[PDB]
């Protein structure tokens, strides 16, 4: 059905992300201490993690295809927030956000969110 058809691909679409060239470094929660970033929360209000999204989409918090895009488009503007532009954080974060919203299209995900959109409209 519907719901079921589009977290299904976005249950692909983050394991796809997960395995990506350095995808390891958003899949856990920041140790803020662990990798010597003591200021980390103090920038990042609302911190987000592949786990994290893996996690909503196994207990059914989405309700809606763009929450899913929200969350994972967070990782990366928490990622440019925090990282000066060319460091190697920054950098893979650039990277995995364009396969990212290249994966949106080639899945067609983008056709559920249209969907969707109209539905709650
Ligand atoms: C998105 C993100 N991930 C990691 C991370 C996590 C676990 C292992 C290794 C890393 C790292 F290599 F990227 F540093 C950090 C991070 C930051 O934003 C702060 C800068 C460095 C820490
Ligand atoms: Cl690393």
């Amino acid at each position: 059905s519907f719901n079921k058809q589009w977290y299904l691909l976005a249950n692909q679409i983050i394991q796809s992300l997960s395995k990506y060239e350095g995808g390891h470094i958003f899949e856990k929660l920041v140790d803020a201490k662990k990798q010597n970033c003591p200021d980390y929360y103090d920038v990042i209000k609302n911190p987000m993690s592949f786990s994290c999204v893996k996690t909503k989409l196994k207990k059914g918090q989405y309700g809606l295809p763009t929450e899913f895009i929200k969350d994972v488009q967070l990782i990366f503007d928490n990622c440019s927030l925090y990282n000066t532009s060319g460091s190697l954080v920054a950098i893979t974060g650039k990277n995995i956000e364009a396969y990212f919203n290249n994966q949106l299209i080639v899945t067609g995900y983008n056709n559920f969110v249209t969907k969707a959109n109209t539905i709650n409209e």
